[PDB]
């Protein structure tokens, strides 16, 4: 295992998540449940081909790292939400996560380092 990997994520937050304000939406109003609809159906979307991950990331993700176009830069262990660790360290590179869920919200996570 690399000492770090470099990541971007599309983060959905929902109305229980830990901080439910993003720099999309000033408060975030949608359930639990379709929040992951949405991730869901982006994963599809990126499967076929209609849609490219980062584009997606920079304008539909609740995270400021949007504005990177999802990118959070290269991190080690012990500094991210525990789940969203595990699943970033065990992608390859070039690979998608399915959802991981954490207090912030929902995410799908490329790794690109
Ligand atoms: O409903 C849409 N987006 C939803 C609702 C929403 C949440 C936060 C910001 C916003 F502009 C829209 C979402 O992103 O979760 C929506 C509506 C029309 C669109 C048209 C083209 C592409 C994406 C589009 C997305």
């Amino acid at each position: 295992e690399p000492a770090r990997v470099r990541c971007s994520h599309l983060l959905v937050k929902h109305s229980q998540s830990r901080r439910p304000s993003s720099w999309r939406q000033e408060q975030i109003t949608r359930t639990q449940e379709e929040a992951l609809e949405l991730i869901n159906g982006y994963i599809q979307k990126i499967k076929s081909g209609e849609e490219d991950f980062e584009s997606l990331a920079s304008q539909f993700s609740d995270c400021s790292s949007a504005k990177a176009r999802g990118d959070l830069g290269a991190f080690s262990r012990g500094q991210m939400q525990k789940p969203f660790e595990d699943a970033s360290f065990a992608l390859r590179t070039g690979e998608m996560s399915g959802p991981v869920f954490t207090d912030s919200g929902i995410h799908i996570i490329l790794r690109t380092e």
